[PDB]
């Protein structure tokens, strides 16, 4: 019978920090993350900036000969996974390692890779591709490496579902958990798409911003101005646990994951419903799977990607949900911030929206100076507000019409 | 307790034929689908053949013009879906849709248009990549375009775990109708990896059979001359539907599917242990979940990828699970055929289990002329065995040291 399932540790690198505690700092801070690319020369393409990670050392995590076979979004994904079992303070041993598995999943997975390999297969030959070209690149090999790394021998998956990945990813290893498939799951996303083909990719659909000129205000969820989503890089990861396992070994518990919902659109390849009716559908079956009135939300950590559509999708989704409650709870997009991680989005938000409930308070939706219309919720413009959270909701949106939400809840 | 998940549609693209019946017929007459690959210069290639899809008309399923947003291997991901979900006789209306979801995969994904876009990029620039470039190469775009298509309103996800994809997308999709998530699922997974960076790259880490003197004895699984295995192209799409809900409509059932397994090898990023520890445990898991004793099992469809370490590490695998039985069971490589699909191997293999239980008939392993040191089973050498097959099982084993075991029952 369906087991309760807790956030036991937490793991990141994002444009803000090289760590949870760092990136939270930035969060509350309303610091941007967002700046103009130094490791390629951007001057032909639309879009010359992004949210890099600053100052990355894999060798805090990884031998140096390992690191040179594996796409940065692979070492990102090892980072974030290691802090986060760390931070659980779990021992793997052989009672339990059969008991614990990972689920780390990418939206592109291994693009600057596959790029470099594409290069050196037109202008040298198939004779100068990497051996490690595939098993350094595809998108299950943060799993496979950690698996391998820790020794975990329990469901060994992941998920690409676009910007969904990283709330799909935990939302999955949560019920691998309830259902008793595993005791234990690492569960979260990484990426690195910030290549020619990414930035080129993004930029042939028109779908980034192009305020090259400011990048730091690019991202501006929900204001008249904005012009597209900020395309950053990074990772998530939670350690996921059954409750009875945690309290068994005096685990410190962040939150409980009380609620998983998934829907898809049905409506667009691309462009969600103006209505947020996928949005609304997925939100619903995450409150039923949590045991909520709705009036119990508190905080919602938007999608808000900064897309003209996106955002006022997701208004039209919250006020469909909550009604007068929707007036009430406070929603904020850390993408404000911290751009659109893509498959690592989810991860990330779902980390913020656990802190959110650790230290009851709604971090900013930055750049929000002129609310669009219809934009009149309490989406916490500028500033990081503290007040009341016991309930906190993730949402995530994707290419494919591919939604889901994630629900948290205070653990006493 | 948990529903039953039954089988009530089928579809396929693969080396042997452009639907079920046609590479089934195939299969029991033990026909190659390997060939030297035509349309591209492989002559700087240590391997110059493999398994392609022959004569494939994406017109019987989409318009040219939506045809041409989209990779291959999308295209043959929604091919074999859309003949699933047609061989199923299922009617979507308003009454069921949010309860049909898709979860069709990928190990590799979008690499032919990765190339032809890297092409594009390094000749001329940015400015001449597509559109439509991310949306129509990322992995999750099959369950996206499916479900925008036919109104599917369920969960909507992807998974990504190399050459266990096909395996894992099946066994997931299961859960989801067993734990009433979902009545119906369109689950499996689709490849197309015959580009310079798929040859290349499998080529780069020597995995592949170099045989090209004769193709269609390349694939020669547990043949003491293997060499690696054979890279094939297609997909394989099953519909699965909550058991209460195919008799209410009158469906055809071809199979029930009552167990699935999980496991991570912990080993090695592409290499199984010797000893296949792994594999043993995922088929243990499998039996478990489905409350059956190994010696229930009469059929296994080996992941039997004609490698050196894969072949042997299977027959060890085996012997220990099914001790006095191992001999009594009859396991084939339906890759000695077909070769390796990747992430739409375990597809494609789903499809044979349950046509192996229809049929009572083991699959042949072809080319298994001098089984190598201690591959003593009944492989089914050479020729198709017709025998008594209550429970089937179908294995997969990717990088990563990822582990999917299905099990098949007969329903009457
Ligand atoms: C942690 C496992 C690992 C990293 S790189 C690697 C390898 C490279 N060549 C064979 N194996 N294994
Ligand atoms: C406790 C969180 C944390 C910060 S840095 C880190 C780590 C784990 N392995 C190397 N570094 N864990």
């Amino acid at each position: 019978s369906r087991r309760r399932v807790v956030i036991t540790g937490m793991g990141m690198l994002s444009p803000l920090g090289l760590d949870v505690p760092s990136s939270w700092e930035g969060i509350l801070a309303g610091r941007s993350g967002i700046a103009p690319i130094e490791h390629m020369d951007l001057s032909a393409y639309s879009t010359r900036f992004g949210g890099s990670v600053k100052g990355f050392n894999v060798e805090e995590y990884l031998s140096a000969k390992e690191a040179r076979k594996l796409d940065l979004f692979i070492q990102y994904g090892l980072a974030a996974s290691f802090q986060a079992v760390r931070d659980s303070g779990l021992e793997v041993t052989d009672a339990n390692r059969e008991r614990i598995g990972v689920s780390m999943g990418s939206g592109i997975g291994g693009l600057t890779n596959i790029e470099n390999n594409c290069r050196s297969l037109f202008e040298q030959g198939p004779r100068r591709i990497s051996p490690f070209f595939v098993p350094g690149s595809i998108i299950n090999m943060v799993s496979g490496f950690l698996s391998i790394h820790l020794g975990l021998q329990g469901p060994n998956y992941a998920l690409t579902t676009a910007q969904t990945t990283g709330t799909h990813s935990i939302g999955m290893a949560a019920r691998n958990i309830a259902y008793g498939e595993a005791d234990v799951m690492v569960a979260g996303g990484s990426e690195m798409a910030a290549c020619g083909l990414g930035l080129g990719g993004f930029g042939a659909a028109r779908a980034l911003s192009t305020r090259n000129d400011e990048p730091t205000r690019a991202s501006r969820p929900w204001d008249r101005d904005r012009d597209g989503f900020v395309l950053s890089d990074g990772s998530g990861a939670l350690v996921l646990e059954e409750l009875e396992h945690a309290r068994a070994r005096g685990a410190r518990i962040y939150a409980e994951l009380v609620g998983f919902g998934m829907s898809g659109d049905a409506f667009h390849m691309t462009a969600p419903p103006e209505d947020g009716a996928g949005a609304a559908r997925c939100m619903k079956n995450a409150l039923r799977d949590a045991g909520l009135d709705p009036r119990q939300v508190d905080y919602i950590n938007a999608h808000g990607t900064s897309t003209p559509a996106g955002d006022i999708a997701e208004i039209a989704a919250v006020k469909s949900v909550f009604g007068e409650h929707a007036h009430a709870l406070s929603m904020s997009s850390t993408k404000s911030m911290t751009g659109h991680l893509l498959g690592a989005a989810g991860a990330v938000e779902a980390i913020f929206s656990v802190l959110a409930l650790r230290d009851q308070v709604a971090p900013p939706t930055i750049n929000l100076d002129n609310p669009d219309e219809g934009c009149d919720l309490d989406l916490v413009a500028h500033e990081a507000k503290p007040r009341k959270i016991d309930v906190a909701l993730s949402n995530s949106f994707g290419f494919g019409g591919t939604n889901g939400t994630l629900v948290f809840r205070r653990f006493a």
